[PDB]
């Protein structure tokens, strides 16, 4: 008939390639992993002016997909006994002791239920001093633990606490501990000089090339398609890893509460599988992403589940999704933002069509 690598290439061509013309995207990397086999598709240019093709070495910004690595770092520290998720941040950032934010526990920060943390840090919050002062000045609003409000500050504080508990700067926790444990050799918080030639330009909505530190746990990671597929492989096969990181990965798969059809895990969003397309689109709706929503306890603990996460920066888009019981996952990286719904729909059509 037709070899499987060609079949998957055709499906990615049918569902992802048209997005390049439709949204004027310079470069894209799409990868599928199925039964521990990797399929990689590279399109377009990492740098338009340099005529450098997207390839297996191309480095992209992950945006909020970076939180998946922060979540994994948190599970690692927890299962190593460096933190408990019932701890409060002042136990580790002592300057926050005796402040309102010291009533919020680590799980609540990691899953956005402090009750009064906005999507972004204020533009004027730049230094670690202004970050500290931002959190000491924080005051509650809604009951802590009651409302989900997607928040970069919230998981940014989580990651700072994780770094403090491991006695290392957060960038070192990832580059010296978590990335090596996961077998990722081309993933970075800070892209070294020797790799700038592989660092894609991001492109804004005029197709112009473009490119605080405590915000790095929320959106500071860069990576390649091979590394992101290895990361998806790790999430599909935690048992293939040492106990410390195996337990860390599993920690990130544990649903913590629900908002309608969405289960909030650590970093990952989780869904009963099979999931309808609308369930997946709802997780990225304005209601869920931009507004507070009352959370509810998990009632149906789904036996068969899937996970995904979108992420964006000014010049980059990312989508990652995996389905443990089908042993399948997909990564999309672009050096131009495209609508999140397009990423989800295209991935849903590929994954459902794959034999």
């Amino acid at each position: 008939n037709t070899p499987k690598d060609q079949e998957i290439k055709k499906l990615v061509d049918q569902n992802f390639k048209p997005l390049l013309e439709k949204y004027d995207v310079p470069g894209m990397a799409v990868g599928v992993i199925q039964n521990n086999k990797k399929y990689e598709m590279y399109y377009g240019l990492q740098s338009v002016q340099d005529k450098k093709a997207v390839n297996s070495s191309t480095i992209f910004e992950l945006g909020s997909v970076s939180k998946l690595f922060t979540a994994t770092a948190g599970g690692y520290a927890k299962n190593k006994g460096k933190i408990s998720f019932d701890d409060t941040p002042g136990k580790y950032w002592k300057e926050l002791k005796n402040t309102p934010i010291d009533q919020v526990n680590l799980l609540q920060l990691a899953t956005y239920t402090s009750g009064n943390l906005a999507l972004q840090f204020p533009d004027e919050v730049k230094t670690d001093q202004q970050v500290l002062t931002f959190f000491k000045d924080w005051k509650p609003k809604n009951s802590i633990g009651e409302y989900r409000q997607y928040s970069n500050p919230s998981i940014g504080l989580f990651g700072k606490v994780v770094a403090l508990s491991m006695n290392k700067p957060f960038d070192q926790v990832l580059e010296k501990t978590i990335f090596p444990a996961l077998g990722l050799k081309h993933s970075y918080v800070n892209v070294p000089k020797t790799q700038m030639q592989n660092y894609a330009f991001g492109y804004n909505q005029e197709n112009q090339p473009i490119r605080p530190l405590d915000a790095a746990p929320a959106y500071g990671v860069k990576s390649t398609l091979p590394d992101m597929l290895s990361f998806i492989h790790a999430n599909l096969n935690p048992q293939k890893y040492p106990a410390d990181i195996q337990r860390a990965i599993n920690e990130t798969h544990q649903g913590r509460y629900q908002v309608n059809t969405m289960y909030q895990a650590l970093g990952w969003e989780e869904f009963s599988y099979p999931a309808t397309l609308q369930t997946l689109l709802d997780s990225n709706s304005e209601q869920i992403v931009m507004k507070p929503n009352k959370v509810t306890a998990i009632s149906k603990e789904p036996s068969v589940k899937m996970y995904h996460k979108t992420g964006s920066t000014n010049g980059f888009g990312t989508y990652v999704v995996f389905i443990p019981k089908e042993n399948i996952g997909l990564v999309m990286l672009t050096n131009k933002r495209i609508p999140n719904e397009e990423r989800i729909k295209a991935a849903y059509a590929v994954l459902n069509a794959i034999k």
